[PDB]
């Protein structure tokens, strides 16, 4: 079995109305990852372009390997495609968030072959997204492969799927593992042979059965278990199709054995340790990009994620990609995963909530990091209960190692009955931001906490713009770093105190693309994030989270861009997980503090130019303010 | 004076019938620097998109800044281009290197004006480059910004110019810098106020004269030369245009004060010392987005010849942007540039030589870094070609009274051709050692070529050697392994830095680069001669033998990391190093220790099993691990 | 509105180093029009110069009478030209064939201003025409003018079109005419006055307007309309701009009132009545000068057509001049007008294809002897149907009073996608002389005819070599005179037969400059016209049209120059329009012939030296003979 990229140089347009019969020579050329929509879908306006447009490429029999079976694998087509060979359609997919294949072996007639791809973003009524706060970025912004196989090999039909499920069960300090396999055209006189691999490459546990035996149960004796960041351990399931002595065809997956609960009071427990689940959530983006992201990207976003501390991510709103959920592996994130069923029930788009659902449980079984399978969010923004109680009852079905949760609208009514169907909810509140009071959290969620004490209820978005915009004056809609920073801090006081609220996850990790957003002095994004939208800014709000939750020791002066003040004594805010600060101002001492919630919250003179040095332990770091007559306007969106 | 930077998303298109009217809506979105080859120029089949594509954007007046005059700067252009305002044709330029401008005001009639720019980068027999061993990456591959002046303003019109010119002179001690300003629509009342600055912006000298003068002398006590790598001092001129009591328009140019010379027994001489100039080329180009550099790609660039320790750059083979040449000057390195004067004389490209090279000397007579113009590259792969060198070479010595004129000459031409009489300096591209002949032959043909012409100051202009992902244990012309290049370069290093009448040499390339009609070496569309690969991202071993001799960072370096699964029983490990000692380390234990003076430490090592292998000079280490295996690992081979 | 003639005493050089700072001292002189491939390129090899050249002249500003602007207006510069005024570079221009302006008021500076025009017709893959059988001559050919007018003017700014553009309508008995007309700073205060005149001068309509309004409809009662040579009726429209009581500029242009079809069946029509368009093509070049042709010379070109009684003439391969097309509307010519789309399709070469004909149609709309404008000539010997289809559209857009058209290369399928295209086609056969055999043309064209029968079909070139060669016996390659007059013989009895075929077109009038061929004897040279190059002598086949088109009764004696010859009994042709002709020999009867076709062949005594005499009526004809024992080499290519 051998994966062939098939990335390098599609021809690309949007100005083509039919599928071309000879390869386009005056088209645009692109290697994928690829979107239409890096520009113009994240600078406002809500205008980037959303319609048909077409991939060409050949495909050339010679320099392929031989096999018996070839497969065209799409790992991301946003949002409905239509796949051609030599002018014919063999494939068709709504659903721009997950991997979905075509055979097309017996339409490789010739020695080369036209491979096009027809890729849609536009408006109906039928594929989710419709109605959402992000770009729907259209392309192949994800990797084609061709998968050349033996005529006998593991299912690469069944909705993009592995073709292998990884299922253990915890008895005592060892473990079961439930390792099934599908086959397709599969002959019984060959054999399968289950293979576990602990963390050295060293085969743990195998077992042969014959190829009608589809099903295997390995034990693992003092298994090491998958338990968070503390000790994200991976084995590797691996299973060989066997023809007489030879291996005709194999399949493997990572897998970490875990058991988890949660719980209405206790929140969170991982292994049967309670385990806090503090964190982000991210969308799949980035500046200058759209989605075409590269693993370095995904890479850096979870490197960015890890420093901040985050033991949860929610990726938000859909499916993201395989190689992200692997990271999540590795570094032992908790991961809520969902479709985009989202803002505005669609009664037409049944079907593809279904169909996106099935794709996302299917891939995505044998990640140890995810736990919870997400049926929509801010849907109330009776034919909606009953699509949510089929996506229940089919999510449950399909997975039993899993809970599923929804993510709720703020103004929802705490009664409405489609809160009672999924096993936890999450609320979206921006009290202190979009209206109310920062101070309005905690007790809205005492409030739900009293009235329904047996639903586990975290937080699933929360959150406050922010862009290179400063003030001593710090006010919900002035867009400031400073009265980001200030919310965060009130937020964390409230919600990491409460032990019952099961998730949190910041809105957002990072700033992200949003073309229907024109508002802070920048369109097109969505300023809620800790980090700006290529990676390269921290805002203060990031360090106070990493006040929390790393153990890694820092100390982070506020406001270093806020550097002309005008009052004659000004706010300097230092975080640090560290118990005691002192600042220094020209050398001189404007005190000592002891903050317990890591906010060192000092007043400090400020006349001249000055520079500021706060010390806590071995660590320092060091800004600089200037005292000025008139407010630096420069500092003011208004 | 403000610049307007006009980059931001442009719709772009290959196959438009006509100049647009309205704002298209299903053309591609680009944010300049673009170039529509960035893909289909690197890859191979010499088969890259030639021809004339649009770029359509939207000016609106209600976010320019209220001024008399606009004007469109276009920094790249590759390589022909007409502007149309509102449809109106405004400016055609031939040139794919230069800065060229247009004063748009008149044309902006309206409050949304449509500003198209069509670029073009066909086959023609008149505008150079047509044939040469690169990709012409089509695009506006540089900046294009607005400028919007007074009505009485520096020259924006004169060749792409920065309207000021800047002429130090050194006596003893002291400076005299001239400084000369061009005006467009002045009045004979208003002022030049001329101020020179430090390197920490504290003004050092400052006149005035009438608008009328476009002249001034200005005197810097005790001037802090430019010295190259030593202390690469700058200076800033600055100019501005006076009404009354205000500036109505400024100027400035940085600039650095040094002599040279090119002796042709001594080689280059800088402030009256000895300066060697060991060093490379550059393309203007990367691997994925063609052309379309960005100032950290520039940065990144410097930042590694830098560590290589170059002390000269040949930037050809045209003229590269105006960053990249600031950060030579900044950094102290020794420039040729270049016209693309390229391969074969086209009798009909006489007029765009000239064009080009007034382009390339009036946008930067103020770089201290440059010392060299280059007339042409390989030119004779003939009496026209004659005239067309002496016109260049006495045009060049015209507007140029303070630098040399050289050319670059292909390995064949006869030595006693009658053009190598024609410029000051010349040097020599050859390829012994890698097209045929051997290494050894470069020494000995630069001797003979001296014997022959004493006087006149040779150099090395191009000399290299291709390099991929292959290695062998019996390195040999076209193996294209890592392991031949670095034998290829310790030989050329040998020769060639020993031999002080050498003026320059320049390693072909620094990077591998794009060349679309190359289809060779396992990976098409590039000429794989560089010292580091096309990304930036891997230093290749030849690298470190350059490092060795030129940078004083201390370090060691393990050459054939990549090489790992050897058949010998008995493998040679090569560690490059500027340390005077190295001892290296087989799974732990001494293979002993060595003192290279040409800094190539060969140690001969047992090749068991799998060994790590650490190499140990003073503090400073590196290491890598090989393998023993029965049969050569056949991915190792080209073949 | 002044037009100043711009043509006097150029300094012009080869050398194309840079632009002079200074006027020149030794560059040659020339008085426009000038090509200087007047020699080079009329003689052989294919070895013209083509490169960029200088032309510089003096505007001195004291000779210009005041005016508020002056445009330079370029009424050919071959190819592409580059105009700099002090220097200082004002425009560019690619397209040898039309006129083109640039306002240079803001660079007369100087009381004496350096005008330098660079003109260029180099190989390269983007200017039209690159591959074709004629010479490309370099220069400025046509004339040059300064125009002078005041601030507010009639456009001299688009597409070097006139200003003014008349579109006859007819409804019976009457005419309406809708005159438009097209403003630069034109001032809301402002009057436009329009007028229609007689051809006598007398007005017929006239209507005052607003500067705003800019289109009219005057109404001619009772209208002469444009009929051909039977009645070549020209109006004149005028539309004056007036400040108060002021005209303060004014243009003008003829034009001619007149419908026409193309009927698939009847062929060509003209107001109603079929009107057989049978004709010839013409070059726009002389022997000796090239194409810097004066206005003399245009004058005996259509002089001699006219003389031929051509009713229709194909001005190929490109826009003729201005002067050219007026006597075509003068003397009641059918005209096909053409870009040089010609011989290869360049697909760099789009944006000229579209430059050139929006010149040709802007700058010819109005001229009433224009029916078809062609697209491209040969252009196959998917980029280009595209193309096609682009300039189909464009033209259709532009005109809605003429039909489009297309001259295809002889082996063309004839199934070929391209000829849906135009609303009618024309072939270039050469059946009889490049191969095959001159009996093929007329059922070739049945053939289509029967496979299209309602494309309009005609023969847009047929043609046939022929110097002062000579022979009893004629057979294609021998160059004579003789063959190619059986040549024509036979395509007139042919094509002149078919109703069907809307329009014919010798290829060619006269001899043309043609520098890479070098055959027949006398290279450098096309020689298929019917009239030698320097227009001296009409070969035999000129008077075989002659007899079929013209009305004024003559009587020609073919073979003057073929009088040594060897045998005892000789054929001697006579062409004559009169029913009957007797030939005498030496005073002696040698036969009394009447011709339907009017190609009289008679046989007649060689005996010493024999004067021939030619008598139908009241007009004869007159040559010489003489007996020789061996045939005249002389006479002989071979
Ligand atoms: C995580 C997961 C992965 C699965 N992968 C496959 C697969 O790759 N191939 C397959 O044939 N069935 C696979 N199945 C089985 C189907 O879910 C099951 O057969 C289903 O009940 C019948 O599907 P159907 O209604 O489409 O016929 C998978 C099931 C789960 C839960
Ligand atoms: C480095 C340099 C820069 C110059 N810049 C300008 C300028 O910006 N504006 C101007 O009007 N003349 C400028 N000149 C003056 C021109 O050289 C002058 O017009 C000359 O006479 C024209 O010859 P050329 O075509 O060879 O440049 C400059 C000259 C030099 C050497
Ligand atoms: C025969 C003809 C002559 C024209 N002359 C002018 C003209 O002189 N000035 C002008 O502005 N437009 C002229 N137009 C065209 C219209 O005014 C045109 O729609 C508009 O001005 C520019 O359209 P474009 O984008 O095709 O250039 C002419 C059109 C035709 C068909
Ligand atoms: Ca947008
Ligand atoms: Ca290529
Ligand atoms: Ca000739």
């Amino acid at each position: 079995r051998e994966v062939i990229n098939f990335n390098t140089k599609w021809a690309f347009t949007k100005e083509a109305t039919e599928v071309p019969k000879e390869m386009p020579e005056k088209w645009y050329w692109v290697t994928l990852p690829h979107s239409w929509n890096e520009i113009d879908g994240q600078d406002g306006g809500n205008d980037y372009y959303r319609g048909t447009c077409y991939y060409a490429k050949q495909l050339k029999k010679s320099e392929l390997p031989e096999a018996d079976c070839y497969y065209l694998e799409l790992r991301g087509a946003n949002a409905s495609a239509d796949v051609y060979v030599n002018g014919k359609a063999v494939a068709h997919h709504d659903g721009g968030y997950s991997t979905w294949r075509v055979d097309i072996t017996k339409e490789l007639t010739e020695e080369e072959n036209l491979i096009v791809i027809a890729v849609e973003n536009g408006v109906n009524d039928r594929v989710y997204p419709q109605n959402a706060d992000f770009t729907f970025y259209g392309g192949l912004y994800r990797d084609v492969n061709i998968i050349a196989v033996n005529k006998s090999h593991f299912d690469l039909d069944y909705y993009g799927g592995p073709g292998i499920k990884v299922t253990p069960e915890i008895k005592g300090a060892d473990a079961s593992v439930e390792v099934e396999v599908f086959l397709t055209n599969a002959a019984a006189d060959q054999k399968l042979v289950y293979t576990v691999k602990d963390a050295e490459g060293k085969e743990v546990a195998k077992t042969e059965t014959a190829a009608g035996e589809t099903k295997a149960v390995l034990s693992i004796p003092a298994v090491h278990l998958w338990n968070g960041k503390k000790d994200p351990y991976l084995y590797t399931a691996e299973v060989a199709l066997v023809s007489g002595e030879e291996a005709v065809d194999a399949v493997s997956t990572r897998f970490g054995c875990r058991t988890f609960e949660i719980d209405p009071e206790r929140g969170f427990i991982l292994n049967g340790e309670e385990y806090p689940l503090r964190g982000v959530s991210r969308h799949q983006d980035r500046w200058g990009i759209g989605n075409a992201l590269l693993p370095e990207h995904h890479r850096e976003d979870i490197d960015l994620i890890c420093e901040l501390g985050a033991t949860t991510i929610r990726l938000a709103h859909y499916q993201h990609d395989q190689y992200f959920y692997d990271l999540c592996d590795e570094r032992g994130l908790v991961i809520w995963a969902e479709i985009p069923y989202i803002s505005s029930h669609m009664p037409n788009g049944r079907e593809n909530t279904i169909s996106q659902m099935k794709e996302l449980v299917v891939q995505n079984y044998n990640h140890p990091s995810i736990v919870v399978w997400g049926l929509s969010n801010e849907i109330t923004m009776e034919d909606l209960l009953e699509n949510h109680r089929i996506l229940n009852d089919m999510v449950h079905e399909m997975d039993h190692t899993r809970l599923t949760t929804i993510a709720v609208v703020s103004m929802c009514d705490i009664h409405d009955p489609y809160i009672q169907i999924p096993d936890v909810i999450s609320y979206n509140h921006y009290f202190g931001w979009y209206g109310g009071d920062v101070s309005m959290n905690g007790p809205w969620m005492d409030n739900f906490h009293k009235e329904f004490p047996n639903i586990p209820l975290g937080m699933s978005e929360y959150g406050c713009e922010a862009l290179n915009w400063h003030t001593s004056d710090p006010k919900q809609g002035d867009y400031t770093e400073e009265y980001q920073a200030y919310y965060h801090e009130e937020m964390i006081k409230q919600l990491f105190t409460r032990k019952y609220i099961w998730a949190t996850h910041v809105w957002n990790m990072f700033d992200f693309g949003a073309d229907a957003r024109n508002e802070g002095g920048e369109n097109g994004q969505n300023h809620k994030g800790l980090v700006t939208f290529d990676r390269k800014y921290k805002k203060d709000s990031f360090y106070a989270y990493k006040a929390w939750l790393s153990d890694e020791p820092f100390v982070h002066l506020c406001g270093k861009r806020y550097v002309d003040r005008v009052e004659d004594t000004t706010k300097v805010t230092v975080y640090s997980n560290l118990p005691e600060v002192e600042l220094f101002v020209n050398g001189k001492s404007a005190g000592k503090l002891q903050a317990e919630d890591h906010f060192f919250h000092f007043e400090v003179p400020n006349v001249g130019e000055s520079t500021l040095v706060a010390v806590a332990g071995e660590y320092k770091d060091e800004s600089h303010i200037r005292k000025v007559d008139t407010f630096n306007e420069e500092y003011s969106l208004k």
